[PDB]
This record gives structure tokens, C-alpha cells and sequence, in this order.
């Protein structure tokens, strides 16, 4: 499959991504958390050519220590090392010199899916396709995203689905989705939850969840408390039913991949696979 030659956490930032924060502009603010946020920014000869555009920039607020100041830079250094795939949030640049990190990606016009679907309550398919190319990507890499959802997937221009992640621009705090374990439990594979434990095989699972959002955007496991009583049902091997808009099809792949053996998951080169078949078929 893939061999990791390196791992990009343990690499230091990459110079060659550097861009001067004086040709940057900011636009309104995209979305925030208690420790960082995003806002849109207009970023003046970008690239090995002299061309201006729209970005995202990612940031800290006031509120960030030693934690959050470095897992900022974590993510720009994770980052650097993947380079470009038409089915992520691709870094463009950075600013980590003369103040606070400043990090640059494609601006998706389009926003986040899960209120992409909530707003309009083979498009469906196409959006499973493009996010199974994405994380086959950071598979490849043998990069865990330990987030896949449907909040964390983004619409760029002809409604092109990119995987990403909002990291500290995301109110985490504020989000009820997200428990506190001294976590989006609803998203989690077991092996993630009972046993802190994180694989690709893990995303799989997790990507068995965004299927399902197909709901239209519903909320997971819909009227049931996370609680003693919804640990002992995911163990017990519990499925959430066929959403009503899924494909048989799809509903086996979602199946597949909330098998509790991570190595009976599928994994994103299968999905990606038996994904491009059921596409001319329709
Ligand atoms: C594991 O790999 C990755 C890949 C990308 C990422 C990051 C890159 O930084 C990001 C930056 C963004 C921010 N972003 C880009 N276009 C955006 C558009 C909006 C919006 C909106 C509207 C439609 C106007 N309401 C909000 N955030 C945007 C989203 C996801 C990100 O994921 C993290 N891990």
C-alpha cells in the first residue's frame, strides 16, 4: 500500500511556504472559536506567480499558550508535507515571522456541507466520491484526521467537496456534539473510544458516519443521549437504520465500514473503487 518514509510533526516548518502578511488584506470573519478563528483575506501575488485571489486565514485569538500556540504550528507543519489534491483544503502559505502564525488555504465559497444540506432540506454521490478521494489522499500519507464530519467538509466553486479541518476556529467548547472525557463521541470508532486508540481504519468508520449525513444533515444516532446506555449499544454492535435518501449500496458501505474490526473495515482505495462504479451506473 503506502510506505511512510517520514512523519511530518516530528519535521520542522518548510521556509519555501513563507508569504508577507503585507500583502493581505482582512475580510470578514469566517468563524471563530475561544482560542483561534478564520477570516477571509485577499493575498497579493500568490504562488511562483504574480497573481492575487481569495483565502482563508487561520489563526489564534488573544486566549493561546504553549498548547494551542504549537498545535497551530503542528497543523502548518503536517500540512506543508501533504501538498496539493483537488479534494482538500490545500496550504497555500503561511506567515510564522514579524507576529502572530498566520496560515493561508483555498477559501471554499461555498462553506461548510452539514449546513450546506440543512440549507436545502448523483450530487449526493459526488460529494461521498470527492470526500473518499481526499482521505484516500491523507491515507497515503498515513495521516489520521481523528475528524471526519460533515462540519469539517468544505464547497469550493462547482460544488467540489474538500476534506479540512477548523481545528481552534471551531467553538469545540460550545459545541454539544463534542463531550468532555476528561470528543465527538457520536463519530468516534470503539477502538477510538474505549481504548484511545486512532487508525485510518478509524476515519473509515467515522466516514461511515458522514455517509449517513445522505439524512440531509440529520444529527447522528437522532433522539439518543450520549451516555452508559449508547457505549454499551455501539459495543453490542448497534447501526444507525438506512438513511432515506441513501442507495442500497450505500448503505452497505456504511455498514462495512461501522464493522467493529478495523481490518473488516474497507479502506478509502476500496470505497473510492466500488464508488466510481455506482457513478455511470447513474
Ligand atoms: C488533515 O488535513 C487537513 C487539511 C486542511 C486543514 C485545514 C486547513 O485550514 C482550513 C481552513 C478552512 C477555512 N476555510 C476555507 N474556506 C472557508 C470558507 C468558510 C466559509 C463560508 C461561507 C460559505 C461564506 N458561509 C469558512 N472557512 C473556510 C477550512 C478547513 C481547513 O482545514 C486541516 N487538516
Amino acid at each position: 500500500n503506502s510506505y511512510t518514509f517520514i512523519d511530518p510533526t516530528q519535521l520542522p516548518y518548510n521556509e519555501k511556504w513563507e508569504f508577507p502578511r503585507n500583502n493581505l488584506q482582512f475580510g470578514k470573519t469566517l468563524g471563530a472559536g475561544a482560542f483561534g478563528k478564520v477570516v477571509e483575506a485577499t493575498a497579493f501575488g500568490l504562488g511562483k506567480e504574480d497573481a492575487v485571489l481569495k483565502v482563508a486565514v487561520k489563526m489564534l485569538k488573544s486566549t493561546a499558550h504553549a498548547d494551542e500556540k504549537e498545535a497551530l504550528m503542528s497543523e502548518l507543519k503536517i500540512m506543508s508535507h501533504l501538498g496539493q489534491h483537488e479534494n482538500i483544503v490545500n496550504l497555500l502559505g503561511a506567515c510564522t515571522h514579524g507576529g502572530p502564525v498566520l496560515v493561508i488555504t483555498e477559501y471554499c465559497c461555498y462553506g461548510d456541507l452539514l449546513n450546506f444540506l440543512r440549507r436545502k432540506s448523483r450530487d449526493l454521490l459526488h460529494f461521498s466520491s470527492q470526500v473518499a478521494q481526499g482521505m484516500a489522499f491523507l491515507a497515503s500519507k498515513n495521516c489520521i484526521h481523528r475528524d471526519v464530519a460533515a462540519r469539517n467538509v468544505l464547497l469550493t466553486n462547482g460544488h467540489v467537496a474538500k476534506i479540512g479541518d477548523f481545528g481552534l476556529a471551531r467553538d469545540i467548547m460550545n459545541d454539544s456534539n463534542y463531550i468532555v472525557k476528561g470528543l465527538p463521541v457520536k463519530w468516534m470508532a470503539p477502538e477510538s473510544i474505549f481504548d484511545c486508540v486512532y487508525t485510518v481504519q478509524s476515519d473509515v468508520w467515522s466516514y461511515g458516519i458522514l455517509l449517513w449525513e445522505f439524512s440531509l444533515g440529520l444529527n447522528p444516532y437522532p433522539g439518543i443521549l450520549v451516555n452508559s446506555k449508547f457505549y454499551k449499544l455501539v459495543k453490542d454492535g448497534y447501526q444507525m437504520a438506512q438513511p432515506a435518501f441513501a442507495p442500497k449500496n450505500i448503505y452497505s458501505i456504511m455498514q462495512a465500514c461501522w464493522a467493529l474490526e478495523p481490518t473488516h473495515r474497507p479502506t478509502f482505495q476500496q470505497i473510492c473503487s466500488f464508488l466510481q462504479e455506482q457513478a455511470q451506473e447513474d
